């Protein structure tokens, strides 16, 4: 019984570094389609149905056989998507701060050279996928995974992630992918990833 | 070494099917980048055509392997697919060609619904096909710029399922993009694909 969840902004609200179009498509389309097609997998298997989307992608080893791929592709897209929507604000940019901020300079050296890692691992994505920042034993790593596959199903945290399927940027930045990847970063809730580290 | 080919066909020559500035933007932006990546990417790789370079990786030096396969495969799908299309595409099958896919499906229509089902189906990015696999037609897709090449099967007819092929004209609506397709399709191109594999 998963839903769509609403955005925490208005539809415009991050112009022009995503459009309006592209949102309101990339939510009441996309998203929701996924939404859908979860519940579908999952009708009838309360055990599944019971645990949150990411629980559930968390063990895709505990899915039947018959519905995994369902689960793993739509249960990822409802978990990476849900999660995307949270990490955007009209009021976002900047850089990280507190512990948070302290990690990333003593992993990656500093936040350029992070942010500099993040946007390679993203622009070198072939094909739809996602760029990912996550917390792996405890410490935080760059990773990127192909459609809609979640670093949760191999025991990673994302605390941090950037869509790069084609749908994501294609009406304002068609081929450019690295604008878009540039454009992400006026955007990006800090204070969000800030709480999702702590959490992790 | 390798080039970007020429379309047989002005930019705007498959509206309403497919949009110009699609097709501007797909031909001179994302198959005139694979071109550019595959050359940098490869010495005796060189003077093999990208359909040979292609079908045998496994022989490419595993240090640009990746690059070949997502270039290379690139470049040869592409090339393929802008032969594929026609103004005065579309209609249906026929000849020899059109009683073996009568044959193997039932009927043009049900080719048809296999294939979009195909093509729809691929999660991600990819290719539907129509390849012909030790002389026999079978509908298959793959990932990415991966080609049915490397499986030792040919194909006589492919559709782009990459977002970037349908996203300005159709959006999410992906399932619009594979009925307008058919307008477009050459048969006799993949008629005479046919006869030579
Ligand atoms: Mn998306
Ligand atoms: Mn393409």
């Amino acid at each position: 019984a998963y839903e769509l969840p609403e955005l925490p902004y208005a539809y415009d609200a991050l112009e022009p570094h995503i459009d309006k179009e592209t949102m309101t498509i990339h939510h009441t389309k996309h998203h929701n389609t996924y939404v859908t097609n979860l519940n579908k997998a999952v009708e009838g298997n309360t055990a599944l149905a019971n645990k949150s989307v990411e629980e559930l992608v968390a063990d895709l080893d505990s899915v039947p056989e018959n519905i995994r791929t369902a689960v793993r592709n739509n249960g990822g897209g409802h978990a990476n998507h849900k999660l995307f929507w949270t990490l955007l604000s009209p009021n976002g940019g900047g850089e990280p701060t507190g512990a948070l901020a302290e990690e990333i300079n003593s992993v990656f050296g500093s936040f350029d050279k992070f942010k500099e890692q993040f946007a390679a691992a993203a622009a070198g994505r072939f094909g739809s996928g996602w760029a990912w920042l996550v917390v792996n034993n405890g410490k935080l790593e760059i990773t990127s995974t192909p459609n809609q596959d979640s670093p949760l199903s191999e025991g990673k945290t994302p605390i941090l992630g950037l869509d790069v399927w084609e749908h994501a940027y294609y009406l304002n930045y068609q081929n450019r992918r690295p604008d878009y990847i540039s454009a992400f970063w006026n955007v990006v809730n800090w204070d969000e990833v800030a709480r999702l580290y702590s959490e992790r």
